[PDB]
């Protein structure tokens, strides 16, 4: 209700978004937008959440994020050897040692995160990027040059290996973000985009690139999945052949299904050695 | 005469480059080199350009860039939590807020650019790197951990997705740089290099790796192209089989062709859904 | 001997590491750990090395590196526009011009390196990351968004193209690091992980992904290698088909063997 009234401000401002700019927005609307982003930043709110077993996307939070662009000017940011120019502030810009100590994760230079993304305890941010509206749950490792795009929901004990990208979804408002459920491993150079949902304890190896159009071939059943990686799927890069046999095109291949559970990297590597 | 005088200084210098050092360079030559880098930085000059439907490379600008290296010593660059040591200054180190504001683009930390690359209005540099001599035109998105290599020419309204690399080209002086023409989409994790030209309105998916080494198979005609993606090509990764079918080898496949133009990512999404 | 004594202090500490925290770590233990990391940082010690022509892995160095995390607290690190919070010091934080001049490599912003990795002379780090216990030898290029993981050994006159990741191997503790031998070219977007050894003078094309499970198919002999790219191999991405041909899965393919100019080597695909 306090929350209902916050949402009210957002839904009202967004309907008139066309005429909102940094120099005309009233103080109530600004503070409200900023409060939402603050709640997203602390994980008190989140853009999508799993309710009664289904992923629900809260449109009004995406409105809030969009409005946060519209109401803030780009500003110069001092970078020591370089300068920047952007309108989304840095999550940690203000964090002090006490706050870092209390929240219990690690941010490894030059890893950065935009204000408005939630990073949970026992996470390790290797040099990587986490965009606004994202949620990175406890125990998760984000490896070097990995990216957690806007609004993505990364569960607990997830491993985003080096250079793995999880695609942002801000617009359309109605579209769910990309979702990597608890215990998932995503191997080096892989990309999961466009609101694909990787169910819990899946194991995606290197260089597996999955958007909504990507064929996920279940070699056991012969079925082609789109848009969703079944829980416990072990998935690797492959191709499907043309009717000809004269060429073949990329796909992901489900090559084993395992029980969905927290796994070490050593464990993952050993499971990937266990495939035909 | 001014530009003729400049080019002549550079080419004359470059002829005797073996005898030019940071310690021994006269100020006229130093000034001429640094002024050419400034012209490339502001987009007043550009390493290659399209004249009469034809891409022309200007060797002398490549010679300028190469001499900019030769005449400058490495120097310690303070970076807050770390220090660097290099001889190419940083484009934005001297940018004030007014300059950023009039030039109309955004630089999202930790994105950086070397001095001597042009960045046009309405582009957004997510964390990324733009090397010396490159040209990134209006309304382009350079997404997280992407790279625009030396001398690369990126067109207007291009989307370089996360992890995309556009390969640098200095030597040979004669070689056209890597060119991405207007309205191109390039999917996450892709690399285009070695003066490959991606013609306008093309859509390259994820995980596409194209150099002069790469077969570009038109599955509609069965023809292999090298070094060029024809305008409006929709390109995905695939493989072509050995004569006996024992193995197959990576290639890029043109799966269909569209009529090149201004885009939305409703239509990028939807173009790839019709893929076979 | 002093080195034997150092190794014993490290191994004894490793043995009772479950008892050791930043809070209770004693100065003898700390000094020995920190001293090993200093030696790794200067290249005086290295995690694996080629002895009598084979690679030898010094597990106790891996134990020191592992312990260096356990015994240190995270600290806030001021970063201009942002702040960090981590427990491994930055290699260059206190370098001055004279030291850069002496060690003779370049560090292109925003390239960074953790303390406890050795960079040799005439190497160029484009924006990249070199993790603790790595050794990057002379005349090597580490191009933009490359990554040299924990303990990885990169040889002389190696080209790690843009977006090339060399996997860390702290654990398992027993494993050798990922190794790129001398004179190798690694094409952009490639990733070589899990202790794979890429032998000298190999040419790996773009977008090649090799871990310990990756079939490296020799199209000439029909061999399938695991874990090792043979010296002077030219390597590209490919697939190996299923029995019935319904689908195919990723591999590497050795498409020629050359003694010891790249684009001509690669522009031959059949
Ligand atoms: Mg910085």
């Amino acid at each position: 209700q306090s929350m209902q009234q916050l949402q009210n401000v957002i839904e009202t401002a967004f309907e008139r978004r066309a005429d909102i700019t940094p120099a005309n927005v009233d103080t109530v609307t600004r503070e409200a937008i900023t409060h939402v982003i603050d709640l997203l930043d602390t994980g008190a709110l989140r853009v999508a959440e799993k309710i009664d077993g289904q992923w629900v996307t809260h449109q009004w939070l995406k409105k809030a994020v969009l409005l946060s662009f519209r109401i803030n000017d780009n500003q110069v940011m001092e970078g020591a050897e370089t300068r920047y120019y952007d309108k989304v502030p840095m999550k940690f810009a203000g964090y002090d040692e006490a706050r870092f100590q209390r929240e219990g994760f690690r941010v490894v230079p030059p890893a950065t995160v935009r204000k408005g993304a939630f990073i949970a305890r026992n996470t390790v941010l290797m040099p990587s990027y986490v965009n606004i509206g994202a949620f990175v749950d406890e125990g998760t490792m984000v490896d070097t040059w990995a990216t957690v795009g806007s609004c993505a929901q990364i569960g607990k004990n997830v491993h985003l290996s080096g250079g793995v990208g999880i695609g942002g979804v801000l617009e359309p408002l109605q579209a769910n973000p990309t979702i990597i459920e608890d215990n998932c491993f995503v191997g080096a150079r892989s990309e999961v985009v466009e609101g694909v949902i990787v169910e819990e304890g899946s194991v995606i190896s290197m260089g597996v690139f999955i958007g909504q159009s990507t064929r996920i071939y279940d070699r056991e059943t012969g079925e082609v999945h789109y848009g969703r990686v079944p829980a416990g799927s072990v998935v690797v890069s492959g191709n499907l052949p043309s009717k000809d046999g004269s060429y073949s095109l990329y796909c992901a291949v489900i090559v084993k299904k395992v029980d969905a559970k927290t796994r070490s990297k050593v464990g993952i590597n050993e499971l990937l050695r266990t495939i035909d």
